[PDB]
């Protein structure tokens, strides 16, 4: 919200339009190591955040920071490769700028991916967790992308998140996972946002499991919130890249350097899976 | 604390004095839909935050933002209709400016009202929860109105909140509720502050119940903290305006638009109840 | 991290070097009432934060704010008497400036002390809790000293804290406590950071015990995080100065004014104990 003015979004959206023949309907934010989805697009038109009017440029990850309008599995997409994270200093109203821009672009759906740790034991590093809900930890303390005066033009002052992650798409996906006979069922769970670079400590790991979080991460939640605030049908997954050490028997890891899950075909499984799901995303056409 | 200087408070308080024949003893902050209490005052003298020297002006709610010095049930009041919330961008040292101003006005008691969600099942939308305690969620993370250098003139560096909500007034109220034979006993509980516009998700609803919160809201706590820091006898209620969905059987709501609880006579029950309680508030006179 | 530039640290470290004949290996941050350790140093050379190039000066506690390079029990130290706390308005990247400076000074170990409340019943006011882990509460919400672009020169973007408090030194201390026959075993536990001046309320006391915190405080965690980010072997204790009231049978206290624990010989027991432990701290020499 804060920082930009509606015309900032207007301006950026419009410029994007007057610069891409494409008019997307689906906005996809690729987590770490899931940027590969950008390869699944046709008629791809790449834009470096850099060259886009108000778009936050990136920090070190910048050397992996672009917005690509393509076409994914029978849907006008606009993938964002390399999202913005709070721990990079981006105030949340910047992290989520793009989600507000997309809405203005005409995007009606936002599929949000992300690599995350595993709090739930049943998760196996590599798994893919359908996000059914979220525990916005930094929001409790004020770190919410909607802080500041509300832009009625975008949405309500007190949006409900109880329904964030689309029930329809979550069912029309637990099923689709079945469809291609993916062996092990698409895990489903609650993702807990946690900001700050550092990785949880076993003590923190436990207050996260107790709170009910199935997976932990440092993003998504802010983009879901404003996507919701906008209307944007929202659904997304979480590629468990490493299991968090819930007890003092350490010497066992969960390194991001050890993102190799996302540095494997795990990321590839979630990518194809997201492409197929383009078919499950409702069209703005309808047609009975 | 921060942002203003002691003379900012001095100045504003004094101006208020040199502008109102009244010298209040009780400061009341009306929650959403409880501003009606302003109607229960006699010799009311209204001041738009706007016209008061350092008082934060409001955002959209501004079109419901004034401080009215009246007289409530045998007590010199100063009601604040439409409080400041963190999610409106007000840094906490602005949200709570008024509480510090009141103290300088001579106010010795602060009754804080607020509309909130219902985490405790025994609560019925419409209920009125006496605040016995609070879980300051944004304070854990730094969002405390006392951050910054401490003004010894106002209080201690490390105030205790263990005793925030006055035991005396809480008992001299559970009783008073009995007095007028109000049918169902005045519920009592722990209010949990949660900032950010958004409404909790079922996942968040559950970490709130587990933490021990009886009701959830986006205010009060900051004003209680500095009121305490000042001395200010503090007691207040929480008008359960909607029950929070603790489980995935949604399609059931808790809309603020659906503030109709506070958009009913519920707000009226708490208002009269607060007026009567003016009698239970100790006087600075004493007189055996 | 943020606020300063690497050359700010470079500059301050170097100035410190070109101003102290000493080259420390161990950096000690004294909690409240544990500054006394400064008396256990030989060839002590005191520096007021004030006179050091980029070092945050202090607020009221300033009248107890210096960095003393001495020699503690056969180790080149650099004690910091009176640490910086978030609740004083210091952004975390200032609270922890010194830890980053020390590393540049050549310091390889950081022993962090702190006075804290007692959530665990088995703790007796006066006890000394070896910090085995921590629950960084303000970090979940964004208040992490590493927010902002990461300085690869100092460390990784996603440091692990699972191993923060050195296992070696924690065992080579539970033992050392035995060594001098200290009667009651060196308590060990999880410290929970909580910012904001205020002291927890019974409601907050309980969400702290439930989260798994053995003791509560308003510091250490930020300095541990960046110490870790740097490499810095980290271990530290927590002098339980008062038991937190976990239930509504109050009129029982935990005043910081009632820091007399730390205002006793309790602080003295932890101080000597820290001096002896200088012997357990590995040398950069090695020598079989
Ligand atoms: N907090 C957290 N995030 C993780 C973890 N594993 C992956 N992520 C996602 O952010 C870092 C990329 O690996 C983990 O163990 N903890
Ligand atoms: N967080 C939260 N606040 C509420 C709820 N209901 C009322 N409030 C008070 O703030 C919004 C006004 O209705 C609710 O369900 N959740
Ligand atoms: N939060 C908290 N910190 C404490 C307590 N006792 C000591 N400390 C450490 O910070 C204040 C110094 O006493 C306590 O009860 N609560």
């Amino acid at each position: 919200e804060n920082g930009y003015t509606y015309e900032d979004y207007k301006n950026t959206a419009e410029w994007l339009l007057s610069h891409t023949k494409h008019r997307p309907q689906v906005a996809i934010i690729c987590g770490s190591g899931l940027g590969g989805l950008t390869d699944k697009l046709t008629q791809a038109q790449i834009f470096d955040y850099s060259e886009i009017p108000n778009f936050p440029r990136s920090t070190v990850p910048g050397h992996a920071g672009r917005l690509v309008f393509g076409f994914l599995n029978g849907r006008a997409c606009v993938m964002m490769q390399g999202r913005f994270h709070m721990y990079e200093g981006y105030p949340l109203w910047k992290v989520t700028f793009p989600v507000r821009v997309f809405h203005l672009l005409g995007v009606d759906t936002l599929v949000v991916t992300n690599a995350a740790g595993g709090l739930n034991p049943k998760f196996e590093v590599g798994d893919i967790m359908l996000i059914r809900d979220h525990i916005n930890l930094p929001g409790f303390s004020g770190q919410n992308p909607l802080r500041g005066p509300n832009d009625e033009r975008f949405g309500d002052r007190f949006p409900a998140m109880s329904d964030a992650y689309d029930r329809t798409m979550r069912q029309r996906a637990l099923s689709t996972w079945k469809q291609m006979g993916e062996q092990r069922e698409l895990q489903e769970g609650t993702y807990v946002m946690v900001a700050g670079p550092s990785f949880e400590t076993v003590a923190e790991c436990r207050v996260l499991q107790k709170l009910g979080a199935d997976a932990v991460g440092m993003s998504t939640v802010p983009e879901v919130i404003v996507a919701r605030h906008c209307g944007l049908r929202v659904f997304g997954f979480s590629l468990i890249t490493n299991k968090v050490i819930m007890d003092y028997e350490s010497l066992e890891k969960a390194n991001h350097e050890e993102v190799l899950a996302a540095g494997k075909q795990a990321a590839q499984k979630l990518e194809q899976f997201v492409s197929i799901l383009m078919a499950s995303i409702p069209l703005p056409d309808k047609a009975s």
